[PDB]
């Protein structure tokens, strides 16, 4: 009836990831628009968590339709009259490519349908008129920098190399320009209409990583999780 | 399986534009006319909408031909016997030019043909006998003030500077004065003829404008859309 | 692509003028005349149209020459043997002048030549033997009342003041009284000759009038066109 007991110690901890997503826009809210006008919106993404981000996914949503004086009461019709002219993921950041236009004259009705409802036809049309490599199966659009040939480490706003990503979007109020036989043009129905837009950004983290001696620090913390390309094959 | 969501807000609104087009004429309807008589009509244009007008386009239409006792039953022949003597776009308004006569002894048959049917020959004849700078490809005649050297801001009845445009038109019943061999003059056929005229005014808005920080107000509303020369190059 | 349409209404009408020209003569047709005889013809002019007359112009024409038994076959020679003794434009009408004789022993050959053929010599002779103020460039003779100092409004048989104009003409068969050496007098050639006379009256309207607020009625009709002196300077 002889025995002995030996024990060992081991502590496990988990990291966190946060997204800043500052606006820095010129006006944020615009009113009294007329057809043919062009808008401008900016976004700045920075890392505020221990873990390293991989990409940021953009979603579009609407609400609070008013139709004060127009003859149109369908929010979808009003939203369909706004075309997003360009979406530059590079902007001021000179890492790798200075500026990159992933957009080719898209629309917002299609973007809403393929971003929230995940409609098949809208997704097909967007993929026909957008960069294929900036899309995901979920339907959202990647906005963070990707595939940096000069500096692969500056991919998906990591933390160990201090990186911030600036993106520009240009929104244009399309004019239809078709005159009726009576003499009143059809786009007159969108007079006084007001809509609210919801711009949602989702940040994801990389895949799993097999931890070895080199990846971790001298004791405790792992440094590889804070850097880009942390995931294994 | 870590992620986070960030959202942003944005509201878009559209403006409206309206035209007042008061008459203020002396008699509006005139009867018992005889050849050689001269008429007088007035019009006052004011802005009643959020957006800023660029020009007002005038159209002419007829209807309700009666021919009570005359031997003429063609409305075109009766309409061809009225010449519009003058069309003063300035009138009482002293902004820039006090008075400007854009018309040189025009006719109403030609005006109808080049204003509604858009006939090529009538348009050519009018352009030969009218001011070229007050015309458009659509065929209608601009009536609002334009090219104000003293005050460029008072162009096309804007809203931010309170402007109203007064226009006069003079209509004369032309006499033909050719006597037949029998002794009855030919213009006797237009005795008792009555016609109704439709004076249509169309107000258009400027072209697209690229919105920047200076153009918009402190928050929301844009002031540039309410002023003249809002459109870009 | 914003616009709006405004329209206005306007109706134009034209008046008519008619002449009554009743005869009221004693016998109308006279036969079996002999030299030295005197005739009598009357005319009454009234207004039967919306517009207001200015003057009535008289023309003379002949036809249907027979020469049953005379040795003269020229209608001109037979017509030259009738002298119109007097032409009173006043007659029973007491407005202003009761009676006015515009004629001084005229002839009918000269009247025909200066009224239809518009011969220069006949017109000169008539102007030498007629009142200059009752003539026109066309050559016809004004018959309606003119230049009424007491009542200027009763000029040229207007409509608003109910006026009718009565005119008398006296025709005398002149006797030549020259005896030939054989013993047969020359005027014997005009025996059995018969001629038909055409008395033509033309009514004219005033010149053009610039229509203002006072001239027209409350709505529509213009009253100035129904009154004398409607034309402007």
């Amino acid at each position: 009836a002889f025995n002995d007991i030996k024990s060992k110690d081991a502590t496990f901890a988990s990291g966190t990831l946060d997204l800043s997503a500052k606006e820095n826009s010129a006006s944020v809210n615009l009113s009294n628009l007329k057809p043919g006008d062009k808008l401008t919106k900016d976004f700045q993404f920075e890392n505020n968590g221990s873990l390293a981000i991989k990409e940021v996914l953009m979603a579009l949503n609407y609400g609070d339709f008013k139709a004060n004086g127009g003859s149109n009461t369908s929010p979808e019709d009003f939203l369909s009259q706004f075309e997003v002219t360009l979406l530059t993921v590079g902007k001021e950041g000179g890492n790798g490519y200075p500026k990159n236009i992933i957009l080719d004259d898209a629309n917002l009705k299609d973007l809403y349908l393929m971003s929230a409802k995940n409609d098949a036809a809208a997704a097909e049309k967007i993929k026909k008129q957008i960069d294929p490599k900036f899309l995901n199966a979920s339907g959202k659009v990647n906005v963070a920098t990707i595939d940096g040939k000069t500096a692969p480490e500056y991919d998906g706003v990591p933390k160990t190399p201090t990186d911030f990503d600036q993106v520009q979007m240009e929104i244009q109020f399309k004019d239809d320009k078709t005159k009726d036989e009576k003499g009143l043009m059809v786009q007159n129905k969108y007079q006084g209409n007001s809509i609210k837009l919801q711009f949602s950004f989702e940040a994801t983290q990389w895949n799993g990583l097999t931890i070895k001696k080199d990846h971790t620090d001298k004791d405790g913390y792992v440094k590889e999780n804070e850097k880009a390309h942390s995931e294994d094959k």
